[PDB]
């Protein structure tokens, strides 16, 4: 799967909010482009002169994420974050020249991402009470990954002593994205666990934080809530469900070729962090079938 790389696999089946620190610093920002940020401004002007209803929005930038020594007390992860924007994303990661920017970043900074916006996404492996994961079909008319299968998620917009408010907004945003798109009541959702961070190599290496969320509703009840909003209540064109039993071998199915890279990241991390048992009971052959 060359279109997805794992940047972080969390320990302990996934990290809760209270175990994560963020450092939000202008040291973590994109570097100005070698010939100047005027190239980003020009692409934006061209875009707005065709689609004048578009608007810019701030985003978090991922610089790096460092895990504590395994089995340790105290905070377990440090997220190093900067600020970026939708405009900067359109002029860097989305640009036809994005690979030239990655080569220049290696040369100038020893950092393939130094000249990329790299907005931080969020996604969820959302499980039902009857042990299915939730999938969404993307419209064939959107700009990125048209017609592909996705999981719930989005690209959070901003607003350890400002750090803890940032971690709070990241965890809050994955629940809000589930409530907005799947139309689920917030009180049917568990507090999220961070499974890990995946990079989309088809979008010049931008990263998404991938979470596990449990729902107290069954697959049939989730479907009812999704559909009862009507076509204007969701950006996706359909919902569907795969048994957690069958997610284990999803990379061997015809579905895998239809999954967008960030959804592939979510399912790889679910299989490694929540699946793959470590103990004698769940590791026994009748509960963990060989092959
Ligand atoms: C041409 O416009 C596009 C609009 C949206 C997208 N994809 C989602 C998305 C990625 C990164 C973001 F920062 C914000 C949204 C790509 C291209």
């Amino acid at each position: 799967d060359p279109e997805v790389t794992l940047l972080l696999q969390c320990p302990g089946g996934g990290l809760p909010q209270e175990q994560i620190q963020a450092e939000l610093s202008p040291a973590h920002d994109r570097r100005p482009l070698p010939g100047g940020d005027e190239a980003i401004t020009a692409i934006w002007e061209t875009r707005l002169k065709a689609q004048p209803w578009l608007f810019d929005a701030p985003k978090f930038r991922l610089h790096s994420a460092t895990l504590a020594p395994i089995g340790s007390r105290g905070p377990q992860l440090l997220l190093r974050l900067g600020l970026t924007s939708y405009r900067d994303f359109l002029g860097t990661n989305w640009s036809s020249s994005a690979a030239w920017l990655r080569q220049q970043g290696a040369t100038d900074w020893g950092d393939t991402q130094a000249y990329l916006a790299d907005p931080l996404g969020v996604g969820a492996a959302l499980a039902t009470a009857d042990d299915f994961l939730v999938f969404l079909r993307r419209s064939r008319q959107v700009a990125e990954a048209p017609g592909l299968v996705d999981v719930p998620g989005g690209h959070p917009e901003p607003q350890d002593l400002a750090g803890q408010l940032v971690v709070h907004e990241l965890f809050s945003s994955v629940l809000q994205e589930i409530c907005d798109e799947v139309n689920l009541p917030l009180l049917t959702l568990s507090q999220p666990l961070l499974l890990g961070i995946a990079r989309n190599e088809t979008s010049a290496g931008r990263a998404s934080a991938e979470f596990y969320v449990q729902c107290s509703l069954t697959s049939e009840q989730v479907r009812k809530h999704y559909l009862s909003g009507g076509p204007e209540a969701h950006e996706s064109t359909g919902i569907f469900f795969v048994e957690t039993q069958n997610v284990r071998r999803l990379p061997e199915t015809e579905m895998w070729a239809e999954l967008c890279p960030s959804a592939k990241g979510a399912i790889i991390l679910y299989n490694r962090v929540q699946g793959s048992p470590t103990g004698a009971a769940l590791g026994s052959p009748a509960l963990l079938p060989p092959l």
